[PDB]
């Protein structure tokens, strides 16, 4: 089965920021290196901010072609368009029997999951729109589809991110793209005329105008319902969305996961927060990791156990869903079994740095990927 990368709340296709990949970054082309050693290997690019179910429709559409369909059913209650683009399809394949394993960081944890538990079951309330109002359906929503061999996740929010309860996590969230597209070596103030990084927005009618800056654009998202309204990656992000996600979004008995969680703290003795270690990503070491490892909040259970971090998620959170989850989680053992979490273990590597955005030199990226593709190969 071939592989197919899947970004988070930030991510862009192999042609967009210039050729600086996400998958790799200061590091290099990790779907480079796993061609050349044999690993059939693909990249997807779905809207960043967009919610879980618009970006595994998108993949959808991405994976065996044709126009992104959101559901009507799902389109009408959120107000956003019905279609979205056109693709031509990256692997016909999977329309003739064949399976993939999705790589995802981050969010595209929470979408491939999601993706998972669309191909395998479809949706009841699409199935049953499309009878009540006579449309069409996606097949996406009929269930009974299983394309999806194994589901990896790296340093994914699988119960969410206290950092959204960050007070200006509005602002510091869209610093922190600026900080990622700095990393890229693109600036935000800087009146870019060609696309750059396209947010892939056309279900809301939003995209950045030739000559607005980075900055005036965000300005213009954060008033948009890409981040007001319940549809949206912010969301599902939060501890109380991701939550709601894990209700719905359980492991297929079909599917093989396997999770890989990050820390970069240490802990002080004397009021047992986390603090960031040396070599951490500036941005998250400055603004969004003293947080993360003091914030509490024992109404929501957030207590001690949350605190250890890797600069943007709860390390807690990643190894599977746990919060208004069924789903088991069991330490790797040496033989991947189906139909769970396959707990990979934790590694001391910061949230940008397990993907190269930021660099970290005693982190062997190439044999990290390597080792993993390798595991999924046997
Ligand atoms: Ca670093
Ligand atoms: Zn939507």
């Amino acid at each position: 089965a071939p592989i197919v990368l899947l970004h988070g709340f930030t991510g862009w296709g192999r042609e967009e920021m210039f050729g600086f990949k996400y998958w790799g970054g200061v590091r290099g082309d990790i779907e480079q290196w796993l061609n050349d050693n044999g690993y059939r290997t693909y990249t997807l690019a779905v809207g960043p901010l967009s919610s879980n179910w618009d970006r595994a429709c998108e993949a959808y559409a991405q994976l065996v072609g044709g126009t992104v369909d959101y559901g009507a059913a799902h389109a009408a209650k959120h107000g956003h368009a019905r279609f979205g683009r056109t693709y031509p399809g990256l692997l016909p394949e999977l329309k003739r029997g064949g399976r993939i394993h999705i790589i995802a960081h981050s969010q595209g944890g929470q979408t491939a999951r999601m993706l998972v538990s669309l191909l395998e079951n479809g949706s009841q309330e699409e199935r049953e729109y499309a009878k009540a109002h006579n449309v069409s359906l996606s097949p996406l929503f009929e269930g009974g589809h299983h394309f999806v061999l194994s589901v990896t996740t790296i340093a994914t929010p699988h119960d969410g991110t206290t950092l959204v309860n960050m007070v200006d996590f509005t602002d510091r969230f869209f610093d922190l793209q600026k900080a990622v597209l700095e990393a890229a070596a693109v600036a935000s103030n800087v009146p870019y005329t060609s696309q750059v990084y396209d947010f892939k927005l056309d279900q809301w009618g939003l995209r950045r105008q030739p000559g607005e800056s980075f900055d005036h654009y965000f300005e213009r998202l954060k008033r948009s319902p890409v981040w007001t309204s319940t549809d949206t990656a912010r969301y599902d992000l939060s501890v109380s969305g991701a939550e709601k996600l894990n209700q719905w979004v359980q492991a297929s008995p079909n599917t093989y996961y396997l999770s890989f969680s990050t820390e970069r703290t240490y802990r002080g003795a004397l009021t047992g927060n986390h603090y960031p270690e040396l070599g951490m990503n500036a941005f998250s070491a400055v603004v969004c990791a003293p947080f993360l490892g003091s914030y509490r909040n024992p109404t929501l259970g957030i207590d001690d156990r949350w605190l250890e971090n890797d600069g943007i998620v709860n390390t807690v959170s990643m190894n599977g869903p746990k919060r208004g989850s069924s789903d088991r989680i069991v330490p790797y053992d040496g033989t991947l079994k189906k139909g769970v979490w396959n707990d990979m273990g934790t590694y001391n590597v910061d949230h940008l740095e397990i993907i190269g955005v930021d660099p970290n030199p005693s982190f062997d990226i190439r044999a990290f990927y390597l080792r993993l593709a390798e595991q999924l190969a046997s």
